[PDB]
């Protein structure tokens, strides 16, 4: 039985666990503490980018924003090596989802502008497809660390797959932009040993990880069936019982995402 599934992994991991699968043609939603808060941490880099790819058009992907030592404060792997030379919004784009970079996602929120260095402007976005639920409240690095039950940064699997689906499935996007973000999440770097772990190899995953204090470990997915059928596939931990600095364990998400894969086939 799911339910008792995922109550054992959160017993084994010390966690909480919630996940989201929405209800398909022939398939019920899948839903575990899915009306729940979890911190987005990286998770929102994803509809950031598809924010950023909206509200502006196709080359402003390629004008260039420079950046400099005080702008690198969360880890960034990509714009830590071109702090010397700037890099252009679609290589933003591209760092923010594929190596999560903290930096880049400061710097796309900046680009979104508005109140909140872009942080009010990201949670209108979400609005706008009729997420209710989500809010992002600061940037990089302080919206990972907020403490365990506080609502700033927080979204629930239900929210946040219902907000992917539109992007990479439904039509928030315009085809050309929806192809840019899906590519990108495709060629993700940091998603091996969690959605993707739980799905066979021949179900294609595409995802945005997010990575937190207090044991945090999301993936957001679409996954895609050997005949093309997709699933939305949200999955969030915590383990608030070992405090700031529990470690967040990706096994919890490669099982959880076993048992789900194990209903969806
Ligand atoms: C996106 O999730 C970036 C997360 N940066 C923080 C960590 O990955 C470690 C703990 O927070």
């Amino acid at each position: 039985d799911l339910a008792d599934r995922f109550a054992e992994l959160e017993r084994r991991y010390d966690a909480r666990l919630g996940v989201y699968v929405p209800a398909t043609g022939t398939t019920a939603a899948i839903e575990y503490r899915a009306d729940e808060r979890f911190a987005f941490c990286s998770t929102f880099k994803a509809p950031l980018v598809a924010a950023v790819l909206h509200q502006n058009p196709l080359t402003h992907l390629d004008k260039l924003i420079t950046y400099t030592s005080d702008d690198i404060r969360s880890i960034s792997p990509v714009a830590q090596q071109h702090v010397q030379t700037g890099m252009t919004i679609g290589q933003l784009c591209d760092a923010a989802i594929r190596y999560s970079d903290g930096t880049a996602a400061n710097l796309l929120l900046a680009d979104l502008g508005g109140p909140g260095g872009g942080t009010a402007a990201f949670t209108g976005y979400l609005r706008s497809l009729g997420d209710t639920v989500s809010r992002l409240d600061a940037e990089e690095p302080e919206l990972n660390r907020d403490p365990p039950g506080d609502e700033r940064d927080t979204t629930t699997p239900h929210a946040i797959a219902l907000v992917l689906q539109q992007l990479v499935l439904g039509n928030a996007l315009p085809p050309d932009k929806r192809a840019l973000l899906t590519d990108w999440m495709a060629r993700n770097t940091t998603g091996a040993k969690r959605i993707r772990a739980g799905f066979p190899a021949d179900w294609k995953v595409i995802d945005k990880t997010g990575t937190g204090d207090y044991g945090r470990a999301n993936d957001i997915a679409v996954v895609w069936s050997p005949t093309g059928v997709p699933y939305v596939v949200a999955v969030m931990s915590d383990r608030a019982g070992g405090g700031y600095d529990a470690e967040p364990r990706e096994a919890l998400l490669a099982e959880a995402a076993t048992c789900v894969a194990g209903v969806l086939a």
